[PDB]
């Protein structure tokens, strides 16, 4: 009004990991756009470029700056972020919403996990944050905010989660280490731990429907969450409201983290 | 982010009170505020301190959280005077000087229980009474410290009272989440306040944050009030039982 | 058969909180008794004095030394421990297995808890470690080890547990503060976080039967724990085998803590 | 109690001051038969001399580089064939490139990150798989971690992320393998002067901090870790699994 203490209006954020309209990264987009932020979107699959194009109705007026980045490729993220920088100039944060593991590994007994599948999960689900934070920083000379999305399975052993649990525990340590390293550069680093939400990747998690229902009967709030509730915490964490907050993990999960 | 909401802020002593940073932040965001204080002789710092933008009173009620009557009658009166409410900010704690000074194993039964009473149980009754004024739901926030999670040098009995308060929060959040009332804590980094004088070696704890916290700077009262505004508002829709550390990232290191 | 790594065998341990033979503290006594230790027992109630005398076979010779101590009274625990010292000389540790809350409270909606109810639970389940630790330390000139008994309800908001949940978060912080304080005195202080066991006190917990069957179905080891399992970890903590362990909380719970 | 008739595979001995050597000493004294594994020829030759000690052969020294599926599978089959089936594994293996640990976390190379995970974290997963084949009635697996897996500690970097991963590996393994009556647990050891420790920047300051700030006001040694390991490896820790015990003078529990 200005209740720009948010300060996020006419600042630019990069949102990585929109697949389709149920993507967590999409509820983030929706909430930042509404608050006046300029947005740059990166994707891996050509199908996700098409959904982005159709999705950007909504309020951003170019492009909304659609770049192709596979986090497995050092080259693609170095050169993707260099190009963002040349095309829109400097950046104020990044929302990271990228994970992957093989369906077979997740199914599927943990002690049987292959080396390639263990390491693939760490590659895409954890390390990607680290090169991404490194390349993005370059476009952030007076600081900024990076936010990654995690699951309670990085903190506790959860039934069908297997190798992804381990990849999230690793993501979560990566966040604190990036926070200590990038803090003197006025960069904040944080995670949202989201409750379960029906998305494209979610149907690769076994017993997914049973866990929805557990939150419903068991979480403090006796409901589950949606993408725009994550988006609203992303907005806090990306804004100046979270000024004093780094290395932290915010559960947007109806309070399930706090119970039994 | 907006006006139209009424929040009760408990625990302003003066201009450096954490609950004053909260006040300021909520006032700028357009909230109507209600203020509690402990003793009738300091009603007058307080009205004087409250310029600021609130237009009456701003609704000042005397509540010593040790009395069951005073919390009940107090909130009763608040609902009568201003109607019903959106949230509460809790920023009260106390322990005896001689307890915190003071080897922990030497603590007395009554000084132990006094810290528990004032720093912990008060969130319980206040949440019960405040709920009566929150028929669509709302948000309750309490202020805690790192010494509730970890044994910290001269914190002693308050350390145990804060871990009490932190478990207090989680349980209230379970009990009250069906009523649509969310309950969260903010673990604040060290801030120079009137009550800070009771914490031994305070210079050394601030210098430690500068040298060691990710941010390499101490936090302020308004920084707390900003995370409080997130917590109190709809911004934090799915969050309850949580403890947001507003402390330059110190909770996360070594 | 030296251990003698354990270093338990001609040593005196005060055991507080035996009601009958299914008391978690009785699991402790049978295990230290087996390991060669001298034992001192404290009771509150009369009913436990007759319970204790009969129960005290086993292979402990005198009384073995039974003191009435009600942890609500400063005098009882100062004089109690002062008597233990006159009668047996100095001591090597304390097993603390004492807690109480009004059943009306745990019943029970947490926000409705009375102030007397809440402070009662704190006094007995939490403050009691602090004077006991203080009074016993006067019999441990050379150092020593003190263990209290906790529950997952101290870390997570659990359905029928309420004010006791809050009293166990407090106890656990009490163990950490006492470790920091008493460490330079070479007194280690630690907690065991026990899973559910059918004891006389377990009556006070609504739906105990249900939290029994959940451990068995969900806990890594797919089974419940018994009192001698807690006992063995208590031997471990009381012994020199845990020589470098202080302020710690060990979960004897089949792995329940580590999941979901 | 606390005895013989048990057989433990101990992995990660380099020299007289390897943490796992402290574990070996403690177990050796408690009557166990010890099988040892090593990567470098250098370490085998340190093992042979260290074996004086009580163990009467070999003790059963096996070359196993946890980087090859093939060597951990073939090594454990051979351990099977040579000493029969087993009662537990003590795992003390970790690696990171020195450049990394120096060395600003945000600059970490992809390949340095995945190397830390491969050797420091995944190794427990396959070790557990192959070990389990020699433990038809159950047993106990212990891995060695460090507070830096829980908190961003100064020069620790890529190794802290690999221990965070390790620490989760233990919990998920515990859940998977607990029906099979196998317990899995970690010991979070305080800082101790070992071959690999001198790869950690400012170790010497991270030593003296424990002595001034830890409840106990001293650091620990390899044998204190071996006494906890002895607890975890034996039935004395019967109901305990997916747990992390800090043998660190209480450091984990303060400020
Ligand atoms: N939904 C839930 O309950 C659930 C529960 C808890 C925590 N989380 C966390 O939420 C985050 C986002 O997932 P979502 O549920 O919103 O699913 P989503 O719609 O399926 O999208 C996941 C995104 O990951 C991207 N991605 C995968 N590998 C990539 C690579 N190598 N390079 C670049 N992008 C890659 C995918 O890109 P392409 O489509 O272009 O391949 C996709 O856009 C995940 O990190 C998840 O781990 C979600
Ligand atoms: N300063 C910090 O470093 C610090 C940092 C970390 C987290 N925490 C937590 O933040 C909270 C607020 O403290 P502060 O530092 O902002 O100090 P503060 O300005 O001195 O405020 C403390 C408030 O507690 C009130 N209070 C004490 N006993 C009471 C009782 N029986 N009934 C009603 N009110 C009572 C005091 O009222 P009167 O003065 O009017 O009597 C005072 O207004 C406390 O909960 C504290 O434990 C504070
Ligand atoms: N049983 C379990 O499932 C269980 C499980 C997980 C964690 N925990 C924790 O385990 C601990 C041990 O209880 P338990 O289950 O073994 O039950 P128990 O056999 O009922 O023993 C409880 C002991 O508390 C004593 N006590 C209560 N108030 C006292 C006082 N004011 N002064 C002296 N002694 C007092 C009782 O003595 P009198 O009968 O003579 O009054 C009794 O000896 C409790 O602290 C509990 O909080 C318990
Ligand atoms: N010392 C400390 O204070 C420090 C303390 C905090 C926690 N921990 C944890 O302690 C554990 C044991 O280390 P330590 O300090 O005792 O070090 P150490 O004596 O240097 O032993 C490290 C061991 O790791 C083995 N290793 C490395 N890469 C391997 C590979 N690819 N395959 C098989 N073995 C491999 C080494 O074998 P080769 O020599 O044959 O190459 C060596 O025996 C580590 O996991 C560490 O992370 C130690
Ligand atoms: O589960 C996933 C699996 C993959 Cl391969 C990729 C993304 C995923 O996202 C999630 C979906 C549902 C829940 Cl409960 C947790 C997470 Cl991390
Ligand atoms: O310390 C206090 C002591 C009392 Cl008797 C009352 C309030 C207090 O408030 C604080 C001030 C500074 C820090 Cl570091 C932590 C806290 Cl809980
Ligand atoms: O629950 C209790 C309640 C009271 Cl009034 C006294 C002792 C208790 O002891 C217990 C018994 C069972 C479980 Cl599951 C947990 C605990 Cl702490
Ligand atoms: O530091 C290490 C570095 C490497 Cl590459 C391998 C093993 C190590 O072992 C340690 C030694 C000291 C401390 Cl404090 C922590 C750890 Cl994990």
């Amino acid at each position: 009004l200005a209740a720009a203490m948010l300060n996020l209006e006419n600042k630019t954020y990069v949102i990585m990991g929109i697949a389709n309209k149920r993507s967590i990264a999409f509820g983030v987009a929706k909430v930042l756009d509404q608050l006046g932020a300029k947005l740059v979107f990166t994707y891996r699959k050509e199908r996700s470029r098409k959904e982005l194009e159709k999705l950007l109705e909504q309020l951003n007026q170019p492009e909304a700056h659609l770049y192709q980045i596979d986090v497995q490729s050092d080259e693609e993220v170095i050169n993707g972020f260099e190009q963002i920088g040349k095309d829109v100039g400097n950046i104020d944060g990044v929302y990271h919403s990228i994970a992957f593991a093989n369906m077979e590994d997740l199914r599927g007994r943990f002690s049987e996990t292959s080396r390639e599948g263990f390491l693939l999960a760490q590659d895409i689900s954890s390390y990607s944050l680290t090169i991404v934070a490194h390349e993005a920083k370059k476009l952030m000379p007076e600081g900024g905010s990076i936010v990654a999305t995690t699951y309670l399975g990085g903190e506790f052993a959860v039934q069908n989660y297997n190798v992804m649990g381990v990849a999230k525990a690793s993501l979560e340590a990566n966040v604190k280490y990036l926070a200590l390293d990038l803090g003197p550069d006025n960069i904040r680093v944080n995670a949202i731990s989201a409750g379960p939400i029906r998305t494209l990747s979610a149907k690769g998690v076994g017993g997914f429907n049973t866990i929805l229902k557990e939150i419903e009967e068991r979480a403090p709030l006796k409901r589950n969450v949606d993408q725009v509730e994550v988006g609203k915490t992303a907005a806090y964490l990306l804004s100046d409201l979270s000024s004093g907050v780094t290395g932290e993990n915010i559960h947007v999960d109806s309070g399930f983290h706090a119970i039994k």
